[PDB]
């Protein structure tokens, strides 16, 4: 089973799997890190 620090955060998740954004959120995915 998976309960843990998620869940809402895994609806985002789930929307944020839900927003494809091929490219777009892609991208900003790469720069979330880069300076991580």
């Amino acid at each position: 089973r998976k309960l843990s620090q998620y869940v809402q955060e895994m609806a985002l998740g789930g929307p944020i799997t839900k927003e494809s954004q091929p490219t777009i959120e892609e991208d900003l995915t790469r720069v979330y890190k880069a300076i991580s």
